[PDB]
């Protein structure tokens, strides 16, 4: 019983807003289930929900590649610059100035796992989860940074989850003792939610006592950094540089020192990585300059014309081919401005099949056709807020840096088999370059042995029979 007169004023607000049907079932509810609905409805402003539904449902460009000033490439940067960025990056780690934010609030709808995507075991000989691989890269990088400071290096690991992934993720991290990181340096927090909206603009009811909600997209990171206390913790620690990435990339160079030292040396607010797009239809965002500003056209939003546009003088090469691999740098100073622009991030509309109560009956039904929409903010929608001179984009090698897990085994791409093959082909490559000989497919190299190919001299001359696993 959370008051009765408060229940009344809340009912007025929703009914005035044309959303009174959320109370249609109140008179047959337990006291617990009533209190659930009251509290959760009180967390949403129904007028604001109408505004969003209206823009989504009744909705109302100069478009060029990024100029050369804002762009760089691992593939053709002066090696003096690559070494200098690497060294400076590593200095910043050794200065305890580098934090990581892992975006891991995804559902993995194409993967159809029961567990968080970061728990998934892609069938490596180690059977290590994506999370563990990433934790060991952090572990290894901390050790590398010690080797040029002679002091302990800490990179705090902020892990952003959704309501659906938060509990299993914390249990997994706990069961694995945080993969050998200090639990005090790993913070698990949660992104926010928005209500799912029917095609007619009506809030959808999951049960007779609960509204259907969904995570607010990876662009919900910003808001969540404030409300979780994470930005505060970063400030306390003296963090100045933050690498943000998606959980699903099994090759991700966590806190990559070249990237950090590149961005810091340019004094950007924001930097981002790309790879050459694989073909016209790859499900990647494209980074470009839109209306004079840095920006991303998401794969779900691009038209055929722009996706298939060819380069004037290279008729089989796409004009727009800087594929977003969700690897971002921010200055800490950028995050200090979140309150000024968080509310300006647009809401992207996705038409979704949302299980709910049929308004009228109460029969909790799984719908056939998309009955409603989910709204999501995207992390990269801050790019057009950022001046070109304070933005930087750097090309990396797909085979070293981007191998996403989108689909279930059996698909044939961006799946557990392509992921394993990419990690094991990278390990063989590194071993062969250090003098090792591989019989033979591929070799898994623990990040604790090598972060990025270093430290493998001990393998010179040794014959390794693939498939193998190099651990301590
Ligand atoms: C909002 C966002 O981060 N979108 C990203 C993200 O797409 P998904 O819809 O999450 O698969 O990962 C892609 C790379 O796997 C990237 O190209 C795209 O732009
Ligand atoms: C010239 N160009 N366009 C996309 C990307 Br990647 C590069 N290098
Ligand atoms: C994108 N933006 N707007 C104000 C400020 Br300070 C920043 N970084
Ligand atoms: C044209 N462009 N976009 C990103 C990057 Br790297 C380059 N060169």
């Amino acid at each position: 019983g959370p008051s009765a007169e408060e229940f009344q004023q809340l009912r007025k607000k929703y009914t005035d807003a044309g959303q009174g049907h959320v109370f249609a079932f109140v008179d047959e509810l337990q006291t617990g289930e009533r209190s659930q609905l009251f509290h959760q409805l009180s967390s949403f402003d129904p007028v604001r929900i109408n505004e969003l539904a209206d823009k989504a449902l009744n909705p109302p460009a100069s478009l060029e590649p990024l100029p050369d000033i804002a762009t760089a490439s691992i593939l053709d940067s002066d090696p003096k610059d690559l070494e200098q960025w690497y060294e400076e990056g590593l200095k910043l780690v050794a200065g305890n100035k580098v934090a990581v934010v892992l975006m891991a609030g995804g559902q993995g709808t194409r993967l159809g796992s029961s567990a968080p995507k970061g728990c998934f075991d892609i069938g490596l000989p180690s059977h290590k989860s994506l999370f563990q691989i990433q934790a060991e890269r952090i572990a290894k990088l901390q050790l590398l940074a010690q080797r040029i400071s002679g002091k302990e290096a800490v990179i705090p690991w902020y892990v952003m989850t959704s309501g659906p992934t938060r509990k299993p993720t914390e249990e997994f991290f706990e069961q694995h003792k945080y993969f050998g990181l200090n639990k005090s340096d790993v913070i698990i927090f949660e992104q926010g939610v928005l209500p799912c909206i029917s095609n007619e603009g009506k809030i959808l009811m999951e049960s007779k006592f609960k509204v259907a909600v969904a995570p607010d997209g990876n662009g919900g990171i910003y808001q969540a950094l404030l409300t979780s206390g994470v930005r505060e913790d970063m400030r306390k620690r003296g963090i100045e540089h933050i690498h943000t990435y998606c959980v699903d990339n099994c090759l991700v160079k966590v806190a990559d020192p070249v990237f950090i030292g590149f961005a810091a040396s340019k004094q950007v607010d924001i930097a981002t990585k790309v790879v050459r797009k694989r073909n016209a239809t790859e499900s990647v965002g494209l980074i470009l300059q839109k209306n004079g500003k840095p920006d991303v056209v998401e794969y779900s939003e691009i038209d055929k014309e722009t996706a298939e546009a060819k380069d004037p003088k290279q008729p089989d090469v796409l004009k727009f081919r800087a594929a977003n691999i969700v690897n971002h740098y921010y200055s800490f100073k950028f995050f200090e401005s979140i309150e000024l622009w968080a509310h300006k991030l647009p809401h992207h509309v996705a038409r979704k099949k949302i299980p709910c109560i049929k308004e009228g009956t109460g029969e909790f039904f799984k719908p056939e056709k998309p009955n409603g929409i989910k709204l999501e903010q995207f992390v990269f929608d801050v790019f057009p807020m950022t001046p070109l001179e304070k933005f930087a984009c750097i090309e990396v090698r797909r085979e070293d840096e981007f191998s996403p897990l989108k689909n279930a085994r059996g698909t044939g791409e961006d799946d557990p088999d392509t992921s394993k093959r990419d990690i094991m082909s990278q390990g063989q490559r590194w071993i062969e370059k250090a003098g090792g000989i591989v019989i033979t497919v591929g070799v898994e190299v623990s990040p604790l042995i090598s972060y990025g190919g270093e430290g493998l001299e001990f393998l010179k001359g040794r014959e390794i029979k693939a498939p193998a696993f190099i651990e301590k």
